[PDB]
């Protein structure tokens, strides 16, 4: 499953209180900016509409079939491209968000759920963004298997 256009769109549907608003944006955008430093996919907010990925902080049952379970356990989610909720990433809200190495750092696990809203699955490489368990290293960047992964689906810029 791929995006077939290049050009997508995203919103931050709503913002967790852990966090000053900026520092929220600040995390995804880098997150974002991540993917397409290494593919020709070019990425635009929009602040109202329907985007190709919607971004939300919700908590335990939340309208999908997949609930959350409170503190720790699962994180966030993200669903593989497609239509209606395809492309979307839904983050914990029971969790603690941060900006530093205490757990779990918001750009971190962004890095990895958009993985997957770009069509990505989970890798086995502990260095790697996506592998299945978070890690945190003090600098988010793209492993060599997180290249190599989303340039076999995009191309290479
Ligand atoms: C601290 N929790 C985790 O590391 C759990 C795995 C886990 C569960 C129970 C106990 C130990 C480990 N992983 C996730 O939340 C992942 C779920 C996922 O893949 N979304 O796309 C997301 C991270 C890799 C950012
Ligand atoms: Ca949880
Ligand atoms: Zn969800
Ligand atoms: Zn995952």
């Amino acid at each position: 499953p791929r995006w077939e256009q290049t050009h997508l769109t995203y919103r931050i549907e709503n913002y967790t209180p852990d966090l000053p608003r900026a520092d929220v944006d600040h995390a995804i955008e880098k997150a974002f900016q991540l993917w397409s430093n290494v593919t020709p996919l070019t990425f635009t907010k929009v602040s109202e509409g329907q985007a190709d990925i919607m971004i939300s902080f919700v908590r335990g049952d939340h309208r999908d079939n997949s609930p959350f379970d409170g503190p720790g356990g699962n994180l966030a989610h993200a669903f593989q491209p497609g239509p209606g909720i395809g492309g979307d990433a839904h983050f914990d809200e029971d969790e603690r968000w941060t900006n530093n190495f205490r757990e779990y750092n918001l750009h971190r696990v962004a890095a990895h759920e958009l993985g997957h809203s770009l069509g990505l699955s989970h890798s086995t490489d502990i260095g790697a963004l996506m592998y299945p368990s978070y890690t945190f290293s003090g600098d988010v960047q793209l492993a060599q298997d997180d290249i190599d992964g989303i340039q076999a689906i995009y191309g290479r810029s």
